[PDB]
This record gives structure tokens, sequence and C-alpha cells, in this order.
């Protein structure tokens, strides 16, 4: 294969200045005339001239209106387009060329494509070489001007970045726009869109400057009913971005537009961002809750880059954390803001404890700034996006905000207008640093292993207190597991954000502190402790670490029930959990290798249990925070601590824990789930688009996890319960029944109610899918063939795809059936996927990250599917890739 390494990077022989694109749409073909206003940089040796253009066909090519030819002046491989130097000019020239694309048969849904009846761009990373030739790497920054033509029946909505400076009738029923966007860009931020669009509008005006600024958001016109919430967000989002950070739009118009066939969630293309459908339209008769919080994270984060990546670029690829971590930082900073509840950020802290420790410990493992790859589209991960994010957020620990704020300013003003590197963030926190240490000798240096050093640290801790002198030392030691990467790792500068609770009272003994772990081990001592505490460790999860917290139970219980932090409370009641998981799969494990006649099981504790009662009947406890605790850590979280899990066996483990808790707590589930339904089901806000209760949504969670509780536990005419939820106008509770409905005869009637209710609205439609997806049910592999064949059939939506298939890679017991008929299933759908959408393939392949955790014959059934898979031809390069990293072959 191909393969970029970081340490090369060398800067361009050419620059681009000026782009002016026409791009003419039509039923069976696109004309694509691109003139490019290039030049020679200082870097130049005299090289021949090289663009990026994928699957592009030639109508002309011209430098300064000389007609260049094929195999005389240039060569096309489909790929690369070789200009050889001697017809290169030696300043400043135009160069021009006309291809022709077809958008309607592009399935992949990169580079310009059709989507329903909108024709629509997707550049980032490689995308805009499939459209035009390009140096298509994102330190070539250019100004564009982009006229659109197209039918004006079928397309009469015609957008492109920047201000629309021309509108013209076009003989035959034509029409043209044209835009000029006044912002020097990289090519991945270049987008156009043509549809028959509805829209709903608002003016916002900037808080320091006044400039008002235009706000439309689009889709198709069915669900133009479902678009007030995303503008609301979008004006949440600029008022935070204004308040906290002091950054205003920098335009006069911000258009945000709906698809229904992307490939992720949204892109943030410079005054265009587009959505996935399914992160930008809701209503709230027709949608889950979670596409509150979802819409309000994709809006937010997608507008954040406008500073975090679009007014500061990345120099290279390599530097993807830059603006990705950074605009989930900022997106999480604002979220948190805007939804005043704890589990926004303990959402954050189990996707990346369970997903991203797991990649992290996988044969995929990278730095959050990777060394070297073959597809750039591998590298968009949950290290790069979640593991940096925490790496942004703990300059903001160490910072404090004042000093954080200063050093974002610095940032910011000083690379505006330009590329960037991590090293320039990271000097830029290195100058707040100093001022705040008042030591212009104090420096960031070792920080910068946070983004070259692959694996997640683990952080252990021991005690001790001496009474007579009121003295009290935490011990703190830091290791990171070699691996590919490095073989030798070194220590970090890691954050400690803690307390200290008396156990005898509950109450705080110090005030919050942050402790500074820059060596393999230090000792942090305190005196003036007046009794021997329990530290409350690692608060808001302060650095993205495995934390072995060295408590007792017994205080683990005492933290879940007193301490101040939520995240210190979950993670203690965690850390019970596994301790209770760990210590069941050893005993089933060895009643199954051993083929015991009997054996025992150690009980859950007693105390925990009781203690899981008191939050729960806590009336000022979270509703949000309380479904965590009647939850058992995900299957992804638990499996970073068992090798060679024996997945049937966890599952076994799963199912006694549980019934061990309901056999004591069922009836206070059951009265919770009654006592919740009036504040949980109120219809305040049914039919405001502008305002969300993310309390009231948490009310809703929490009991819906309880009535999942009691369905699996056959409580006594709990059936009563769940076909009366079936009638609630919250889709949240309606789709719930059915998965609930699972345990009993009544699920098929349920299936069939909420398939009527469901299909009819394309989005809703799909979580029902994940729903029947995800479904406990014994008959799940005739389910999804049920699917396959009546609702999915050939659909190359990847929404579609995904519903169908990821949330039962999740089904535990049958996903990993022994028999390997799940990776079979996931293996087929994964290479049929590959001939039309290979980053979509690759999303497919999720569920087979683990496979070298798993037992050994599991491993052996994944394996056999991996190199099959491998194997087949015309595979592409980035499932090729991905393969080969995840099989240790490259
Ligand atoms: C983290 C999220 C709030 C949304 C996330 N989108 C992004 O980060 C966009 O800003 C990201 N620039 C889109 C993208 C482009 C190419 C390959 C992958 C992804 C996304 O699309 N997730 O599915
Ligand atoms: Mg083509
Ligand atoms: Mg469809
Ligand atoms: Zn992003």
């Amino acid at each position: 294969p191909k393969i970029h390494y970081r340490k090369d990077y060398k800067p361009s022989g050419f620059i681009i200045n000026n782009v002016t694109l026409n791009i003419n749409i039509h039923d069976n073909e696109t004309i694509v005339r691109s003139v490019l206003d290039m030049d020679i940089s200082k870097h130049n040796v005299g090289e021949d001239l090289v663009f990026d253009g994928v699957g592009l066909k030639i109508n002309e090519i011209s430098i300064n209106n000389k007609k260049l030819v094929e195999g005389e002046e240039y060569t096309y491989d489909n790929e690369f387009l070789t200009i050889f130097s001697k017809f290169v000019p030696k300043s400043k020239f135009a160069f021009s060329s006309e291809v022709i694309i077809h958008p309607e048969t592009n399935y992949a849904l990169t580079g310009l494509y059709k989507s329903k009846n909108i024709i629509v761009s997707q550049c980032e990373a490689t995308g805009f070489r499939r459209i035009t030739f390009f140096i298509d790497r994102p330190d070539m920054m250019a100004k564009y001007d982009v006229t659109v033509t197209a039918d004006k029946e079928k397309y009469p909505v015609l957008l492109s970045n920047g201000d629309k400076v021309n509108e013209f009738e076009i003989p035959g029923g034509r029409h043209g726009a044209r835009f000029n966007d006044p912002h020097l860009k990289p090519c991945y931020l270049f987008a156009v869109v043509a549809g028959d669009l509805k829209h709903l509008s608002a003016t916002y005006i900037t808080k320091y400057t006044k400039k008002k600024v235009e706000l439309y958001v689009f889709s198709e016109e069915k669900y133009v009913s479902k678009l007030q919430w995303a503008l609301e967000c979008l004006k949440k989002s600029m008022a935070f971005d204004e308040d906290y950070f002091g950054l205003e739009y920098d335009l006069s118009r911000l258009n945000l537009v709906a698809v229904s066939d992307f490939n992720v969630g949204a892109m943030e293309n410079k005054g265009l961002n587009i959505f996935n459908a399914n992160s930008l339209l809701a209503s709230k008769k027709n949608s889950i809750d979670f596409s509150y919080a979802r819409i309000l994270t994709v809006v937010g984060h997608e507008y954040f880059h406008n500073y975090t990546g679009n007014r500061v670029t990345l120099r290279d690829w390599f530097q993807l954390t830059l603006k990705e971590g950074l605009t989930v930082h900022r997106e999480n900073l604002f979220s948190e803001e805007m939804t005043k509840t704890v589990t926004t950020r303990l959402s954050h802290v189990d996707l990346l404890r369970s997903v991203q420790f797991l990649e992290d410990s996988s044969p995929l493992s990278h730095p959050i700034r990777p060394e070297s790859y073959v597809s750039m589209e591998n590298f968009y991960t949950t290290t790069v996006y979640d593991k940096g994010s925490e790496v942004m957020r703990m300059y903001l620990t160490i910072l404090g905000e004042e000093y954080y704020k200063k050093g974002f300013d610095i940032y910011i003003k000083k690379n505006d207008g330009n590329t960037a590197t991590c090293e320039d963030f990271n000097y830029a926190m290195e100058q707040a640093y100093k001022m705040k240490k008042a030591d212009n000798s104090a420096n960031l240096n070792q920080y910068l292993l946070w983004f070259s050093q692959s694996g997640t640290p683990h952080v252990s801790f021991k005690y001790n207190y001496d009474a007579e002198k009121k003295q009290y030392s935490i011990h703190v030691n830091q290791y990171t597991k070699p691996d590919e990467n490095q073989k030798e790792k070194k220590p970090l500068f890691i954050p400690i954000s803690v307390g200290l609770i008396n156990p005898e009272n509950g109450k705080e003994m110090i005030s919050q502190t942050t402790l500074e772990l820059t060596k393999e081990s230090d000792t942090f001592v305190f005196n003036n402790i007046a009794v021997k505490p329990i530290p409350s460790l690692f608060r808001g999860f302060s650095a993205p670490v495995y934390i072995e917290d060295n408590l007792t139970d017994e205080e683990r219980i005492l933290l879940l029930k007193y301490d101040s932090d939520a995240f210190v409370r979950y993670n203690s009641c965690t850390n019970i959990y596994m301790k209770q998981i760990l210590m069941n799969y050893n005993e089933f494990l060895k009643a199954k290798n051993e083929k015991l006649e009997s054996f025992n099981l150690t009980p859950v504790n007693a105390q925990f249990i009781d203690a899981i009662k008191y939050l729960l009947e806590d009336p000022h406890a979270d509703a949000g925070f309380k479904s965590y605790i009647v939850s058992l850590p995900q299957d992804r979280y638990i499996i970073n601590f068992v090798s060679n899990l024996d997945t049937d066996v966890l599952a076994d483990t799963k199912e006694y824990i549980y019934k061990q808790i309901g056999d004591k707590l069922n009836d206070v589930y059951y009265k919770m789930f009654k006592s919740l339904e009036a504040k949980a089901d109120d219809l305040t806000y049914f039919n405001d688009e502008s305002h969300v209760d993310f309390d009231q949504m948490n009310m809703r969670t929490l009991r819906n996890t309880l009535l999942s509780l009691l369905s699996k536990a056959q409580y006594p005419n709990i059936l009563n319960e769940i076909i009366e939820h079936s009638k609630s106008p919250y889709p949240s509770n309606w789709l719930t029944s059915l998965s609930v409905s699972a345990y009993f005869d009544k699920y098929f009637e349920l299936y069939d109610k909420t398939y009527k209710l469901s299909k009819d609205d394309e989005l809703l439609l799909q979580e029902w899918l994940k729903t029947v997806s995800r479904s406990d049910r014994k008959d799940i592999y005739e389910i999804l063939k049920k699917l396959e064949n009546e609702v999915l059939k050939d659909s190359k939506n990847p929404n579609d795809i995904r519903a169908v298939y990821l949330p039962f890679t999740n089904n535990l017991r049958r996903f990993h059936d022994i028999s390997g008929k799940g990776y079979k299933l996931i293996a087929e759908v994964i290479t049929k996927t590959d001939k039309f959408n290979p980053m979509v393939a690759t999303q497919l392949c999720e569920p087979f990250k683990l496979w070298n955790k798993l037992d050994t014959k599991r491993q052996e059934l994944m394996l056999n599917e991996m190199n099959t898979m491998l194997q087949e031809p015309n595979i592409s390069n980035n499932l090729k890739e991905y393969l080969l990293r995840l099989t240790n072959k490259l």
C-alpha cells in the first residue's frame, strides 16, 4: 500500500491563489470547468506539476490558453494528472480544465453526489479531487469564485460557500447562481448544494460589532417542520462563542442543510454546513429524545469549527486532532453549559472509556497525532476526536479559566487566516502557563507527549494517614504499556483533580485542588487533615487514564453516597461493579472449563445494593445520574479488563448480577417507575421546538431503564405497563415499549404497531430499525432476515444499513454466537457495502476491533472472516488499510 508519513511533510513547490469554478449540472452528467490562478513557491525546484484528480473524464486541459495534450504535455492515470515541467510556467499562470463527473452514480458519497433529489458535495478529506483537479491538501489555501447552473424546476435552490453575487436565467429552463467566498480556505471546506429545498430563517445580530447575520436552515419539503430546533441550537452556538470566547461569525449568511444520504454526522464547510438529516432534523412527535442532544452537539460542533478548523486550519492531515479534538472540547463546554446536567459529561466519559480505551489497547492504537496513513478517512477516530478532546480539556484544568482563555486567544489571534500545527497550540498554552506560574522558565515540553505517545496511562494510588501529625499522603504511580508505536513509554503530565471526604460525616475536608503528576511516581502530602479521609480522585475525570483507586468497596459506597463530584460517585459505582464482574466472571469460567457439577458465586455486596436504593429514593439526585447507577458498565469497558474474554461467560455474569440486584430492588424500581410518570411525561413544550427540558428527558431515560430491568425480570403484571407505555405520545417511550416487549409474546404485535407509527418519517423508521436490531430476542437472526427482505431491501442509504446491523453487533450473546454466524453475517455486509461505499464498509467493521481480546475460538472465527474480507478482489484502500492494521499486518 501507498503510505504518507508525518515526518515527510514539506511545503508545495506551487501556490494556488484563486479558484474559479462553473458547475453545470444536467440529468446524466455534470460538467465542471475550473480555472486555477497559480504561481511558483519559494520551494519550487523545477518539478513536474502534479494534480490530484480521481475518476474525472477530461474534456480539456490548458495553461495560459495553450491546449495540453495527453502523452505529450501531460499524463493522467485516473488518480494524478502530471504536467511535465517543461510546460509549467516559471511565474504566475492560469491552469484551465474541464471535466465530466456523475453525481447521479456516485454512491460513495464523497465528492459530488445525489442524495434523493438533492445534489450535494462532501470534500473532507480527499473528496475535492473527485470534483476537479487540485493539489488536494489543506495547506493549499485559495479564494473561491463558484457558479452553479441547473434545471430550475428540479433545482430551484443553488448554494455555495460565501456571498451570493448574481442569479440569472439561462435558456432551456435552466438557471445559475454565483458565489464569492472572501475567506482563504483549503479545498476540503468547499461545498455546493442544488435542490428543491425549503427553509426557515432568522436574523442574528452579533454581540460586539452588531453585524446582521442571516441564518438559514434547509431540508426537503416533506421535513421543513423538523428544522426549528437546529436553528435555535445555531443561535445558542453563536451566543456561546461570543460570550465565552469572544468570537463572532464572519460572513453575512450561514446556511445549514440536511441531506438524507451522508457518511458521517455533519461537515463544517464555510458558511454552508451540511448535515446527515439525523443530526439536523427533529420533531417531538417524530423523534426520540436523544435527537435533541445530538442536534445540539452537531450544530454546535460544526459552528465552532468556524474558528477552530476554518479561520485557523490544518497544515497537514496529521494535525487533524488540532481541529477535531479542540472542537469536540469546545462543543463539550457548550453542551455542559446548555444542558446543565451531569449526564452530559458522564456520557462523554462513558464513550471514551468504552470505545476509545478499547481502540487504544487494540492493534489499531495510535497517538492523537498519527505518524502515518494510507487513507486519511481511517483516522477520523475516537482517539483523535475523544482522547483529543480530553487532551484539549486538560489545558483548561491545568491553567484554569482565566489563563486558558488567554492561551486560546493567543492561538486564535496568531494563526488567524492561516494553517497551524499541534505545536502552535501547545506554544500558545505554554505562554499562558509561563504567565500563570509567574516564571518564564516553565514550559510544556512534556505535554507534547500527549500528542505523540499512544496508549492509555494507568494511574494507581497508595494512602497513608498519621493521626498524631494530622498528615495524609497520596502516593501516585503512572504506567503506560509499551506497544507498536513506542517500545519505551514516558511519563505524561497528568493533572489529578482531588478532594477529600470525611467518612464519618460525609463532608469535604479541603478546597478542591489539582495535583500535577509529571514523574513516574510522586507523593503528595496534606497537612491539617483532621481524620483519615476517603480520597475523591480524578474529579470530573481530569485526565484520560485507567484509574486504580485502591479503595475498598466500603470506601467506594461512601463516596457514591456522599461525594460532591458526579464523576467520582459514578466511578466508585463502576469500580464496585467491575470487582463483582471480574470475580463472578472467573467463577463461571472455572466452572465451564473444569466442567463442574456445582460451584459458588460471590453475591453482590448487600451494602452496595442498599446504597443504590438510597440514591434511587433521593429526590435531589439527577435522574440521569440514577440511570447510570442501575446499569452495569458497558461491555466494551469491561473487555479492557479481561484477556481471552469468553462472551457467553460474560453474558451469564451480567445476568447474575442484574438478577441479584433486582431480587432486592424490583419493588423500588416499580414504585419509582410509577412515581416518575407525571413529571416525566408532562407535555409542557410538546409543541415548542425551541425549548427542551433536559432534566425531563433524563427522567424519561430513567423510566425506560427501570422498565427494561422490570421486563427482563418478568415483574408481575409488567406487560400491562408496557402496553400502556406503547400509547405514549413520546417516541422514546413507545419505542422502548417495543424493546422491552422482547421478553413477552406481545413482541410481534408491538413490532407491527410501532412499524406503522414509524414508517412515514424516514428518520423515525431508522430509529425503529435500530430498536428492532438491538432487541433481546432469541430469534434475532430471523428478525434481521425479515428486516433485510421487508424494509432495508437494496437501500444504499448509510443510515438504513447502519440501523439494521450495528445495534445487533452489540448483542453479546447472539452476535458472538460460537458458530461464528454473527461474524459471517457482518463480514458479508461489509464486503457488499465496500463495492459502493468504502467509508461505510469500514464503519461496519467496528465489532471486529476487539478480536484479539476474545477467547481463542472467537479470535479464530473473527480472524478467518477478516482475512476472507482482505482476499476480496477490488477491496478499497480504506477497508484494506483498516483490516491490515487491525490484523497486525501493517
Ligand atoms: C463529533 C461530531 C459532533 C460530529 C462529527 N463531525 C465532524 O467532526 C465534522 O466536523 C468532520 N469535519 C466531518 C468528517 C469529514 C471527513 C471524515 C469524517 C468526518 C461526525 O460527523 N460524527 O458522525
Ligand atoms: Mg467519474
Ligand atoms: Mg430512503
Ligand atoms: Zn469536526
